[PDB]
């Protein structure tokens, strides 16, 4: 009962682990083989089950979310410099940068971006350690809203420049064109989630 | 040029480099970090890379290898998957249980007190190629997995995870810090490294 999936990379354990979780309590007799993949566009459709992505033509899609990242910081960076007022004082602090958000495009309430290409204090190939680094008060970070929620919640992380932020991206499902009942069974109890 | 590029182990890079990496950057905000979690560091060029975090000794006579700290790997489970199911005595007995592999332990290797060795290729109920992920679903009790110790230390301390088939351990890896026989920069580094340690 072998299924294959691939899964967005940052986004994996936060977003889809209690869904995976909750379908494997409920079908014992199902194996599940997860990729975490960093872009999707460079996957062969034919070689999975299902992919979930971020980011939008054979294949069915299926929106089962959204995550919109925010520029965010701790209290003591907060308290230790003028935090910007408009998105080009960005170039005055100390960024931190993960992929795939290291090129910086952000976005306000009226359409117009910003870019920042400024090179990170920190740059890392993974967001988790780029959180790491931000909840210790090295610097801003831009950041996808649901990894950071239990900080947001009590300000151990705070939003700054808050009529700014990264175009909020969908999250979808994808799978193929009859199909085997392991695989419906889990795309209708993901749409059900 | 304007940064430190450095190459770290992909599972262990939160638990066992950050902390001294968040350090040293708290005290020289003036050097810039570039980093890049790695699953083979074998494959990796020397030259391109300022300092190199591997588990695993290397041969390469144009390095200095300092060993900074070690991983042992050890088998657990939820207390929920334990009360419901008769735990297993010897490391034969996995085969018949529900089992998560996370890389690079898709391989289960397991020597015990005497010096007995089993091996389990069985594939999981739930394969991953990150090991946070195979956490997450141990602890909600789906089963059994293999796991380096320092990732789950706090479970085992506060009981959410058990430790199963406790005779039997994976050998331990150690990790080095790597770097060629040097940049300001990259020196000062390499000695917080060391003094941290």
């Amino acid at each position: 009962g072998k299924i294959k999936i691939s899964t967005p990379y940052n986004l994996t354990k936060r977003m889809m682990m209690p869904m995976l979780n909750g379908f494997m309590s409920q079908y014992p007799e199902i194996n599940i083989e997860l990729t975490t993949e960093s872009n999707a566009d460079q996957l062969d459709p034919t070689e999975w089950d299902v992919i979930f992505r971020v980011g939008p033509s054979s294949l069915i899609a299926r929106k089962i979310g959204s995550v919109k990242d925010i520029l965010v910081a701790s209290p003591e960076y907060v308290n230790a410099h003028p935090m910007p007022t408009h998105a080009e004082d960005l170039h005055d602090h100390f960024l931190l940068k993960g992929h795939p958000l290291l090129k910086w495009t952000l976005i306000n309430s009226k359409g117009e971006t910003v870019v920042n290409v400024d090179r990170g204090r920190f740059q890392a190939n993974a967001l988790n350690v780029v959180r790491s680094a931000c909840s210790e008060g090295l610097g801003i970070t831009l950041m996808p809203d649901v990894m950071i929620k239990e900080y947001i919640a009590d300000g151990s992380l705070v939003r700054i420049l808050p009529d700014w932020s990264a175009n909020p991206r969908d999250i979808y499902m994808l799978y193929n064109h009859h199909l085997p009942e392991k695989v419906r069974l889990f795309i209708d109890y993901v749409i059900a989630y």
